[PDB]
């Protein structure tokens, strides 16, 4: 997987997560917020922070807050925050991301 | 548990890794590398901000977490970060489980704790 | 004052900088962003940060339909943040199309069909 | 044909031209200018002591040169730069001027009524 | 004595220390802290030039002279100079810096100041 | 929090930040102008490559009287922009004067005369 990347959606948009258990807090891009309509959920707090969005990882729907970036490094960076949140499992064995009792595998990058 | 910390042993010396699946590369400070007594150790090696380039790499130290032994390359830094930044290469290479839902490593079949707030600063 | 040409992306007006010198056709994030096609996207990007200058690949539309004329072509091009033109026609597309940039009668013949290149007052 | 590039000679000497209709203005690198013997053909008129910081700028002007593309001989105007980058580039002031067509379909240029072919991969360097 | 500078040692390795009395803090440089093996004691408080805050040394054993002193300092990754001894040294030990004799004088005892051969 | 001593510079009350560190004794622009000197002045500086602050120097007083406690003493220096300090008492006047930096007796010794380091109230 050489890193490693998952498909998830936010406001139902395919997007390519990057799993980084070293990243205390989950951020998005701005251009990612801009290719979301997440714009419009934003604060005065860095561009701003989503109080609430609906994640869709693998078959199960998840309530997330993170904060949004000038930085396109990655597009999302899904952080500690998020990984204990959802009690997950980084499963380098299966090469999955085991969230609930499901697993998403890890991925479709250049 | 507020970062993901494990108890190892290098070449038979106690220290905390930082376990970090965004890191492509395992590396270990200049004062840990002192501290295992690996400076003798080292390799020649980046081209012409930060990451601070390199000192050296130590091709092969043996790596004790729970009750198994693993070989281990990685790279030496000046950068004081952590002692030992545990990377995606390792994490791969022995086909590690970061579980959060037992809050352990899985590595083989055996699984080690991560180290609770106390454990650290 | 250069050569420039009206075409269509995906049914959005757009003037075509005609730029027989570059390898590759581009357009603006700002003009990706007003033809919504931020969604439609690659993983094309430019290695990790070397080059001094203009900025880098956003993404790349792997294919989106060229209304030039009365005829449509389909395309492929890259997306820049750099807004210096909105759309540049470059050497990959003149030749794919196989397009006759004549300076004589001031037309890109693309088939058989010759469109116009704009005057200044179709530019700004 | 990685890029278009055509055979002319320019007084006397050969030269591989670089086609592009997305420059405004003919160019031609010093070194070409030193390499053609046109380098006692050159003016005060440049680009002023207001700068930028990459491309380096404009050595002079050469107000006519004879350019033999095909069998024609052309009267030519153009600016001598410091970039090596390419030795010369045929812009849209002289596509325009001589009325030339770039055809793409049979890979030549048509500038008065004769034909002038695109370069192959082999007569450019690695 | 281009600028002021004393011998010292630190966990017994001979240092250069630059007396400067504008100076609030006393630091050594990371490439110090290496040469003098004081890397495996840092606490590692950082800020939230000169490269910033490596890390604090709490205690260190200085010898300036013929007497030895208990030392807190910060390391720094900037090389300005190898150890600055500042303001808080120079007055909890109550030093006078004597131009006139051209020593520190530390309790009783005094320690020339060197010459510009032992510097660059 | 630091080392200042109150002196005089042509006649006027002035708090010399004292600074075994520094080379050179420095005034500010302020101080000059507070002092009158602006007038007697030269076209001393420091070439073209600097760094980031210092503000660089406006020119140099070849001779100012320094009043330090009871005796009177020949100076030079530069004066900057930069407000920093009024007045950076450097090792240059530090060892002219043969001074001691008596933090046991919290005084400089210039000859056998001791001038006191001032209170923190002294400082603003």
């Amino acid at each position: 997987v050489y890193m490693l990347f998952i498909d998830i959606e936010v406001n139902g948009v395919p997007i390519k997560a990057f799993v980084d258990s070293g990243a205390q807090s989950t951020f998005m891009s701005y251009a990612c917020a801009q290719k979301c309509s997440l714009l419009r959920l934003m604060d005065t707090r860095i561009v701003g922070k989503i109080h609430l969005a609906t994640l869709k990882i693998g078959q199960r729907f998840f309530p997330s807050s993170f904060t949004v970036l000038q930085d396109n490094k990655v597009e999302f960076l899904f952080g500690l925050d998020l990984l204990r949140r959802y009690q997950c499992c980084i499963d380098l064995k299966k090469s999955v991301l085991r969230i609930d009792n499901e697993e998403i595998p890890f991925l479709d990058i250049t």
